[PDB]
């Protein structure tokens, strides 16, 4: 009964999140859904019910889709078409030690965390997690490539922008799959890592000269680096795929003035293995609520 | 090794024909293009299939699919009707070679009777191999697509080590999966080791798919069958890249309710410029062969 006695609201998502529920059921939650009406499904312990129906000064922890909320609050879920907003009014409404579960945030939630003095956990900043879920996001950058280009990806000029935690894995299995892989960093230790790994790895700074005979290339730079100028350098059959969070890290308004398909692609992780990044999510979320 | 006083008909196809046009014009082939109303080439020459002049060419090419059975040639850039006829085959000069992917019995029947040469490149050893490339990426972009899952860390069969079975089972293993290759030959079986995977006999699939999460066929013989089937778990994915009809027991799956597609063209779907590469580049060579 790990979970016992605690009250949680999950509000949003995606599939992912369907492992989250799953978990915290089973291990005697109590649980106030919100954004899943179209969920058939029924849970022991869960709730269905409207973010103005939620009982907030009884609710030990939120748990928001990796996303968070948008710039105005909005909540994201694939199992309704009501909107759900987060508001200040919410969260002040909480018990002191209510801790709110995200991925990632922003400006507007940071600043609600601020000033209801509440603590905010972003799972996506940790190393490992971040770099688990790595895996299915490359999937998901492999099977866009393939799906969109009219070319095979073996033998293709692939460039990847940044060697983080989501680059490392994303460079490694284009280059797995037969592309001439190219990597764009600024640091000389990540540049020396991309030569180890037996690809090319280029400056940063270079991007325009670099990029101007790649087929695909992935942005994970969270920062403008495909900008116009590196933009006009390239093929205009040329697949821009950015991983970046919002705004990413391209000139999409130039892109498309010039023909470029560039598209930012986030959530690739739900769309593709859900189950696989949901129990991720859920392990990791029983350990941190049981605490 | 241009094709300078060479005259070709291309009739009909698809996205992978526009490599072949261009290809083509500029190894500087004359061209005589049927089905293309809706096209725009340089150094090419659009009409209607009535208007041929047979008498001087020198090799007609027809789509992968060849025709129909009735001798109808499928295109994607008309409207109009094209059917290739026996009569029009005939009044081609001796030495005229028709080019398809595949043939069949309309088209072999045509071939025999006006005594003319027929070359199916789907047949080709090298167009077997380059094509297992652009078919390895279209499975795995499926295999992706449809699991809820990772393909790191499942486990994955591929039935066959063969020309497309060796570069599927590759592509899967360089993404993570585990992977197991079923093939007959003890040499293949080697193969199968020496590229770090897990072999084992074809004869033993019923039990060694038990626990497979993806089982992809490229034996063109019934190897999934109703016992292999009844074995397998009830979420596995069999993708069948098998010709027609394949090596899967697709009725008993279906009852068992285990998904299972048959899945022909993937070149052409997922990189037809490529796919339309490959087949120009032998073209070229074919057409220069005196």
């Amino acid at each position: 009964g790990m979970l016992t006695g605690k009250h949680v609201v999950i509000i949003g998502g995606d599939a992912r999140q369907l492992e989250i529920i799953r978990k915290l059921s089973t291990f005697d939650a109590k649980i106030s859904l919100v954004g899943f009406d179209q969920l058939d499904d029924g849970f022991i312990g869960v709730t269905k019910m409207r973010i103005d129906e939620v009982d907030w000064n009884t609710v030990d922890a939120i748990l928001l889709p990796i996303s968070g909320t948008n710039e105005a609050g909005k909540v994201d879920t694939i199992f309704s078409n009501e909107s759900i907003v987060l508001t200040e009014e919410m969260i002040e409404k909480t018990p002191n030690h209510c801790v709110v579960y995200s991925g990632i945030s922003n400006t507007y939630l940071n600043q609600c965390m601020k000033k209801t003095n509440r603590t905010l956990v972003k799972l996506m900043e940790r190393d490992d997690i971040a770099i688990y879920n790595s895996i299915p996001t490359a999937e998901g950058t492999i099977m866009m490539a393939i799906q969109h280009t009219d070319f095979t990806i073996h033998g293709a000029n692939v460039a990847v922008l940044g060697l983080g935690r989501v680059g490392m894995s994303v460079a490694r299995k284009f280059a797995a799959l037969g592309a001439k892989v190219k990597v764009g960093a600024r640091e000389s230790d990540l540049l020396a890592r991309i030569a180890e790994m037996g690809m090319e790895p280029f400056h940063i700074s270079k991007a325009a000269q670099e990029l101007r005979d790649v087929d695909v290339c992935i942005n994970t730079i969270p920062a403008l680096v495909v900008t116009a100028n590196v933009l006009a350098e390239m093929p205009s059959h040329t697949f821009v795929i950015d991983l970046a969070s919002k705004p990413g890290g391209t000139d999409f308004r130039y892109a498309e003035k010039r023909g470029i398909k560039a598209l930012l692609v986030p959530g690739l992780p739900g769309i593709v293995a859900p189950k696989t990044a949901g129990r991720i999510l859920a392990d990791v979320l029983v350990k941190l609520l049981a605490e």
